[PDB]
């Protein structure tokens, strides 16, 4: 039942320098502020990638997307009926986050996931990208993914699947990370049992162009961050590059062309070619 994942917020320490990565490295247009979060936008949408304060340095809430407000009402059954605990959404918060309904819970291992209908659009106010960039690809596809650490992938796969509705795409030996969509997007979200002290490895955002992810590429090289070489993965075949966000351990993604889902299939390494660690 969950349509698609439609905007990330982070708390960081690094304010100054989560702007300045999200807007002249990235290329997302600056959105004004919402509350204490500076808001960032990537297409048509008020609105995709909130950035506030925090000693936590990691991803703050995900918005996971639905159609309409029967939906929304369908998947606060869902939740009840699974048992899973949550909260709906008051004027406050609803208007901070540019949404008509929202319904808030949060994964097990403790990741708050708000889940939502009818957000805000301004296409009167057409998108300006801050670094050159011809578009990002979102639309039914939502935003991008993210990997998921968690500490143990079969409660996690339980609860992504049975609950939230996502399916299985297939598997990576890197410990085997799933991935898992909830539409054409080959994966909205990967649960890995990765030992690092994060919520998540990584984000990722879909240019429209390989020229895009290029001039991307040396945009973040300069700015010292690169941490992983031009690639193209085995199971979706994205073609992009790793870099270091300004937050410790968490990473972004840039790349361009994956293929959409299908039969479940496992794959031992995470790369077609390219995507060596730097
Ligand atoms: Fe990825």
């Amino acid at each position: 039942s969950i349509e698609r994942l439609g905007y990330l917020g982070f708390a960081v320490k690094d304010v100054p320098a989560w702007d300045h990565f999200l807007t002249k490295s990235v290329g997302l247009m600056a959105a004004g502020s919402a509350g204490d979060a500076a808001l960032y936008r990537a297409d048509q949408r008020a609105w995709r990638i909130a950035v506030q304060p925090g000693e936590l340095d990691d991803l703050a809430y995900a918005g996971l997307e639905v159609d309409d407000a029967a939906a929304l009402e369908r998947m606060a059954d869902k939740l009840r009926q699974a048992g899973v605990a949550f909260t709906r959404g008051d004027e406050a918060l609803m208007q901070q986050r540019k949404v008509m309904g929202l319904l808030c819970l949060q994964d097990p291992f403790g990741l708050p996931l708000e889940i939502y209908y009818g957000p805000a659009e301004i296409f009167h106010e057409p998108f300006l990208p801050s670094a050159p960039v011809s578009g990002f690809v979102t639309g039914d596809q939502g935003i991008g993914h993210f990997v998921r650490c968690v500490p143990d992938t079969a409660k996690a796969m339980a609860f992504y699947t049975e609950v939230l509705g996502f399916v299985l795409s297939d598997i990576i030996d890197i410990v085997p990370a799933h991935f898992l969509h909830c539409n054409g997007r080959h994966h909205t979200i990967a649960l890995a049992a990765f030992p690092i002290p994060k919520r998540i490895h990584h984000f990722m955002l879909q240019a429209n162009t390989i020229d895009d992810v290029g001039y991307a590429f040396d945009r973040l090289d300069a700015a010292g961050r690169i941490t992983s070489l031009l690639g193209r993965h085995t199971n979706d075949q994205t073609l992009s590059f790793y870099a270091d966000t300004p937050s410790p351990m968490i990473e972004v993604e840039f790349g361009w062309g994956p293929r959409t889902v299908w039969t479940v299939a496992r794959h031992s390494r995470t790369a077609m070619w390219g995507h060596k660690s730097v």
